């Protein structure tokens, strides 16, 4: 009867409190996906525990085992009976999952350390002086590598050629190559993250131009699970109700440096 | 068997072709939702008819008679199979229908007429020289009646108390208001119809601020229904393939009317 969240630690998503190892259970994590599972919670009257997702991952079905990993792994495998994060809704995992409407939006954008003379994917595309890549696996990548827009299509190209590479394993080392690469490298990766970023000291980084796209992060469910009707609802109150708004102003600017 | 599409005559996402008369079915109309609706049936594997609804309205429950009008309506009590229009995902909606994930996302913005001093709802809440309204009714009234917002608390107070009304009946009268008022009129409106708006002559129309809030338009199916799975799909894939961003810059921006 006590729900299990699975969650992934991913500020300002979900953070270990600095005192965590003082704390106890779901108080030892805070951030916008531990108020929302509360938030949550309160709506649709049921207790409930924070766990971190196993594996460390979102949720992938490798294509020679079929087997899903990360929280979407911990949903169809019985483990979790609920994820509360920055979990993408997509079509590959919307046919094994349950998602409620976004809780939040959000696209592929640039960050440009303060300075560099950039304003849009165009400005990026027209000029090979500084370089500009993404994550070197996931949707952003795909995004340009299938794009059949001229200016995206040019911006990939680019990227799969250049050398050396421009992409990254993990997004702290595309922010890190920003901050280090004095001026001459950009980086692209969800608004989301690109706007908490600005938002962090040493306050050097700076998102720019408009959305690229456009995708969801949405709470998932088991098909058919008892607690996906409620938890929806609940999604589309808080929204109406401007918490969702509220805690995206909460954990981006009002506790942002900068 | 053919699947009975409910739609609303919302400029672009449907809209009667001038020379209609001429036209039959589903050709009679063109634009964003007639594309969506074909790009739908095309991956769910079905055949359709666009059906405008009878009464011209969204969906809201009258507060007295508990009766659910327009399109929620046709689709709640049994009328039509499928709504491929730009409504709003909503909690009440929600409760009664299914809806897809969003097609398309949207806020409320600010319309202003060019040259208008007024750069934003903080702006706006600033002041009374310029007057500015919503629809007298729906999201966008709603969001301010309910705000926690001091900005957004202060423009309702003043939309509700102002004369004579700023609160005009449908769209195209907001978009008259704004265009006639000689920029002593801003029209608060869901900012995917203010984009439409800058597009379309006499282009002296712009849109201002950042959004309000975040909603975004799903397609409905009664609740049950066995279409509604296959249609979320779709959404997604169209959405993953780029089509939802090509279809809405196509009738947005590649059919513009200013530059
Ligand atoms: O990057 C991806 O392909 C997926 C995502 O992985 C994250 C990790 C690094 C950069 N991107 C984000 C993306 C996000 O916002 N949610 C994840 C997800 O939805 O699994
Ligand atoms: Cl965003
Ligand atoms: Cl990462
Ligand atoms: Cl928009
Ligand atoms: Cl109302």
């Amino acid at each position: 009867k006590t729900v299990v969240v699975t969650t992934i630690l991913e500020s300002p998503y979900v953070m270990m409190k600095k005192n965590h190892e003082m704390l106890e259970g779901n108080e030892r994590y805070e951030g916008y996906c531990v108020d929302l599972a509360a938030e949550i919670a309160k709506h649709c009257g049921f207790k409930y525990k924070l766990t971190i997702v196993g594996d460390g991952k979102y949720g992938a079905r490798d294509a020679d085992t079929k087997i899903w990993n990360g929280m979407v792994g911990e949903l169809v495998y019985g483990k979790a009976d609920i994820a509360i994060a920055p979990l993408t809704i997509t079509l590959v995992r919307e046919e094994v999952i349950d998602f409620s409407k976004p809780f939040m939006s959000l696209g592929i954008s640039i960050m440009i350390k303060k300075g560099t003379p950039i304003e849009s994917a165009e400005d990026l595309s027209k000029q090979t002086e500084i370089a500009y890549g993404t994550l070197d696996s996931g949707s952003t990548k795909e995004f340009f590598r299938r794009s059949k827009i001229a200016v995206f299509d040019k911006m990939w190209t680019y990227m799969r050629s250049a050398e050396p590479s421009v992409f990254v394993r993990t997004t702290a080392e595309g922010v890190a190559r920003v901050r280090k690469s004095k001026g001459k490298y950009a980086y692209l990766l969800e608004s989301t993250m690109n706007e908490y970023i600005e938002q962090r000291k040493p306050c050097d980084t700076m998102k720019v131009g408009g959305n690229l796209d456009s995708k969801g992060y949405g709470i998932a469910t088991p098909k058919g699970s008892s607690l996906g009707n409620a938890v929806n609802l609940a999604v589309l109150k808080l929204n109406e109700q401007g918490l969702l708004d509220k805690l995206k102003n909460k954990w981006w600017y009002d506790k942002g440096e900068c």
